[PDB]
């Protein structure tokens, strides 16, 4: 069962009694400066990545503005303001300008899939691929295909109030 | 009467013979590596900036996806892959997603104003303000508010190959 890792949390974060789920708070918490705490960057990982095999796990999403979820290379920078994409090791689906979007670079693709209310996450480190499925009906949103070399963490982040991203069972 | 800067142009831009045009191609030129060039983004200036007063021009906007446009201040960073938001000195309308946005940060603004063909930017830099507006009914499309401070200069922006922008009379 993933949650979510204190130590890697924004510190506008705030992070659910049970570590599943996140939203964005107006107060900084005074939290340690551990090396994985991403200072900058509204985002939080699991406390567990995978090296290989085949995984998944849902994600409840707010039908507001201000998420992004998916996976992210363990190097993926921590410190100061980095880029939110693949290049940058994380591949993740976001809702911005209520719609939803795969987050490629230089340009989103935009997912045309309707109101989503849970996303299936499927990472295949077999194949190198990480799928994204809407759980009411399982249509496929979105795969990257990708060359992972390292251990690959489940990522959400939330940069704006108003949303959420829950871990679900 | 604005041109574009070639010396401050991306290596795969291509600007056209007149200086007016820009559009995205394949093959990176082999130019000096100027402080002003913007070596990674696909950006390039006009030749002239301002510091006071009120300034306006249009810009002819391609259909497809990849195009931003605005001001930047002087300041703005050429070297390496750069943000582009307001944060780091840039204001600016995008097309991505075939959906259109005044790049706002962390979450860009959908604009919601149907097609455009041409865009009258107008910088006001007593106020501290630049205006968007789609030429063919003058409908207003969105307005930074900025405490500039220094030398502004258009700014144009194509990261995808298939469209372009021209400055017009
Ligand atoms: N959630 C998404 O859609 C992914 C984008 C997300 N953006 C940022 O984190 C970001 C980008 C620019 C400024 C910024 O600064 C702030 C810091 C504290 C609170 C609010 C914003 C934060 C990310 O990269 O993970
Ligand atoms: N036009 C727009 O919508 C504005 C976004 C624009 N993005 C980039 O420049 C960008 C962003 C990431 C990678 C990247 O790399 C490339 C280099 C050569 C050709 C293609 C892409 C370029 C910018 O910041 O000006």
């Amino acid at each position: 069962e993933l949650t979510l890792d204190p130590d890697t949390a924004n510190p506008r974060l705030i992070l659910s009694l049970d570590l599943k789920g996140v939203r964005l708070g107006e107060r900084a918490q005074d939290l340690p400066n551990h090396p994985c705490r991403f200072d900058t960057n509204t985002r939080v990982l699991a406390s567990c990545g995978f090296s290989s095999g085949r995984h998944h796990w849902e994600v409840e999403v707010g039908s507001k503005d201000g998420w992004a979820f998916g996976v992210a290379r363990e190097s993926v920078r921590r410190k100061g303001l980095t880029p939110f994409t693949p290049e940058e090791g994380v591949w993740a689906l976001q809702l911005n300008g209520g719609q939803y979007w795969a987050v490629t670079s230089p340009e989103r693709s935009p997912l045309s899939c309707g109101h989503l209310s849970r996303v299936r996450v499927a990472l295949d480190l077999e194949v190198g691929a990480v799928s994204f499925y809407a759980v009411e009906d399982m249509r496929h949103l979105y795969t990257f295909r990708v060359n992972f070399q390292e251990r690959v963490f489940p990522l959400f982040s939330v940069c704006s109030t108003g949303t959420y991203l829950r871990i679900w069972p």
